[PDB]
């Protein structure tokens, strides 16, 4: 069984590409960052896993085909997708710009398209079904304040998720997502310094947290669900 | 007078908006890419008693929506509301949608609101007053449609948009909700239908009717249903609402 | 001139919207368990040009509620509105909470709601037309608060029974929606802050201000707040909204 | 590890209770049936699992502290409690009596306040926290039409699996619940009857799917995650 993931050279996409090893996948290491991806990668086969890096911009369309298939030939399968990668833009409201919007919802929400048309394909190319699991937030499900663009993104995606899985499901395609809390990551290492210019459970997230939902969603215990949009934030906002 | 802008409002459900908030006493600047039909109803308006601006803007440019408040401002001498209905629908199987597509749409049904949220802050504020900020979603911001993915996509992202607003603005005394419609029968949905006809072969009408069959009170959305919420969201008795999207579609979905 | 009866409409949130549909021009049948309180706002009504009956009922009483509506019906001539809005807190933590506790506050919260649909809509067949059911139901039935877990879970389930009765009554052309208010300076919310006080010692009304905090538009609510919902949820402009539970709560949460 | 689960004589319950024994747990058989739950043990016991039967009416509160407690005394331990027990009233909105309305509520949600209450006691006595994993239904999330009742306790419960879960937090103890669609088991076989007098995935839902779901919410995967009531449909509801 095979997983690509995106956004795997680090944090959350890191943590969820080790658990999918240790389940059993072989797995694609897919970044922009291609020196972390190849250092995870080689972390993987040293340890006797089955791991290959690739390079890809997930907001470009071709690159994310060429990933998939890459991944499909190297690893010899393709049951799982990920589609992980993403960023976020603290600017206020009112200081979103044209060009803004442009980046942000290239890179976190139409990227998500692509890798829905390009698994689905290669779920084709196989001849099976398979699963498709994006990463929202719990900014998809209440929107936060100096996270307006990536709020909107987030919400697309839980939308997308939805609409895919309804489109997709006499595939045996299912479409599911994950909606992290405050995971201690680089990305939320920027989001710290850029607000300066609630928890349940009492503690911030780790990147292992959302790697364990994901274990469940890539898993044939899931196979069933489709559509949802699954919260693991340590019980901040309840759906 | 008390002065809205409603975009999109040549037609359809904008139309409707536009003539009801006439009804209850706004100045209406009304906005549309379709400079005849934004004449036209601003012509209807104001031989009919009532006092109404065109505007033509493409509310997918942020300039020229800036541009649209501020003339709107000036000539009906004040800005209290906008509501931002301007939008267009497409209608393709997902695996087929491309990046053309997705660069289209979400420029015209998100990143215009994004434009009319900034402008009539910065109006209501060179007003020295709060405002009343509505947007356009849809039931299929709260349930994915099939065959609508990209429209269905960027309707989430209004929907999100409305909650994250409402909270950055709420300081500043200015409220944002929006409206959901159902099935309503404007040339929008003349075009869902006819293009999901050509898809499934189905006859004109019948995905209409398909598509309608889940409305608990059985009928079909006319714009006048829509307008009537709008009424509500622009008036003093939604003061102390924000951030929410508001379904008005026969019972379709519950929120 | 419509009919319209209004539960819990002695005091508070109720009262509010009582005044409020008699403004609107219904004839309103003001229904309590306090004989006094109804009787006077009654009273008040009546004095002011408006036109008003006081009806003594506990709304968790099945016989009693259909003798209120029915009471209503004959003296005022005619029935278009229900308005369940009676309620009660109940503040203690979760592992504290008794059967008798549960059993009291799901009769008065929940059953009551039953009674009252099922009532009008006897009285709606008998006056040969549809109507329109509204029921309080809370932030609470949103997201549950913490420290009252019962009267979080009875608002749940006013939110579950006004979504299946819009489904199960659209056919006869009766709608059900629900208000949800937010913090409301009312004697429940006197009550419910002097209860946390005793529980957690802060000094009486900080528990109000912290559980206060969380509200965008910065202020809490007062009885007015929701009247406006109710009275758009009571006119025309509402035919076409049915299942809905609407929050009017300054944005504390966006549905 | 130690898990009762209610109503596990038959259906979704004894399919929760099979695949807890699975993944290790020593289980209590729980339902008011105690020949089912006896015949469940005795098959889990057979084949080398450890699971001891306890009669038990859920909406006795006495009852549901009286068989944690023996679940804890016999198996040796608490960890999960899984609130399944549930009736279902097919009878019409206009139709229901307050007796009904008493006999559903007292069954399908003081149940399950006494089951948070009975757990946590057993939790605290055991020195640890635990997980509370609650029945729902796709009735929780949009009301199904002549099951107004039933609809209503399980948005009910879907509130107080949030409640719970906000209050319950600062111990370690976890309120999650679970959402099945339309499953083939003697509820629907008792729906179908009165009913007489959808699916994106295609298929009706049979109890292991359900069962599927409620192991990771009794895993330590789900850990960080609380408050949520999970859809487990095959694609009716989107959430
Ligand atoms: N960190 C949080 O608290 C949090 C909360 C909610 C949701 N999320 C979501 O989880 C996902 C992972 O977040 P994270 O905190 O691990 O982020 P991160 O910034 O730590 O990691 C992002 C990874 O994605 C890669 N990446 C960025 N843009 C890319 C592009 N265009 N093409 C290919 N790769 C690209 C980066 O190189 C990096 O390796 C994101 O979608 C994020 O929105 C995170
Ligand atoms: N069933 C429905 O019709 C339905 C359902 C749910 C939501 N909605 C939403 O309601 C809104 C109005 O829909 P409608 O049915 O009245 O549509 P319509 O097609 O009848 O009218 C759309 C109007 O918007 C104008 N417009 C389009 N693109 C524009 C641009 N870039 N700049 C300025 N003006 C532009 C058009 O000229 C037209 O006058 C839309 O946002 C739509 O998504 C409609
Ligand atoms: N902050 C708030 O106050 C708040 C917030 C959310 C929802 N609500 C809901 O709004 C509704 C009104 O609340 P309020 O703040 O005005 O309460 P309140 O305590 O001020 O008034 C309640 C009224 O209901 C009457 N009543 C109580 N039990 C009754 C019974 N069994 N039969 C008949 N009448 C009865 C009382 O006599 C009183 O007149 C309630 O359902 C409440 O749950 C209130
Ligand atoms: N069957 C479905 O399609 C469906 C859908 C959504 C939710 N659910 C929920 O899943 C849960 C299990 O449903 P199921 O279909 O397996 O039901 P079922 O009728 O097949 O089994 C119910 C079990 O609970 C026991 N029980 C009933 N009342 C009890 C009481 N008072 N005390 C102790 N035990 C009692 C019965 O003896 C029986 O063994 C229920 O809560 C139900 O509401 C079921």
């Amino acid at each position: 069984k095979v997983a690509l993931v995106t956004g795997a050279g680090q944090g959350i996409g890191k943590a969820i590409a080790l658990r999918l090893v240790k389940d059993g996948f072989a797995v694609a290491i897919a970044d922009y960052n291609d020196a972390t991806a190849k250092a995870v990668a080689s972390e993987i086969n040293q340890a006797g896993g089955h791991a290959v890096a690739v390079k890809v911009d997930v907001s470009d369309r071709d690159q994310v085909f060429a990933a998939v298939e890459q991944a499909r030939k190297t690893l010899g399968g393709f049951d799982v997708i990920v589609n992980n990668a993403g960023i976020a833009q603290i600017k206020p409201l009112l200081e979103v710009t044209e060009e803004d919007l442009k980046q942000i919802y290239s890179v976190n929400v139409f990227s998500v398209f692509f890798g829905i048309q390009a698994a689905v394909e290669a779920f084709k190319k196989e001849g099976h079904g398979g699963k498709i699991i994006n990463a929202a937030s719990i900014a998809a499900i209440q929107g936060f304040p100096i996270l307006s663009a990536y709020s909107t993104t987030k919400f697309a995606v839980r939308g997308l998720t939805q609409t895919a899985a309804r489109d997709l499901a006499p595939l045996g395609i299912t479409v599911n997502g994950y909606c992290p809390g405050i995971v201690g990551t680089g990305m939320w290492e920027q989001i710290d310094a850029e607000l300066s210019k609630s928890i349940a459970l009492g503690r911030p997230s780790v990147p292992e947290d959302v790697a364990g939902l994901v274990s469940f969603l890539a898993s044939p215990d899931s196979d069933y669900m489709t559509g949802q949009s699954l919260l693991i934030d340590g019980g901040m906002v309840f759906n």
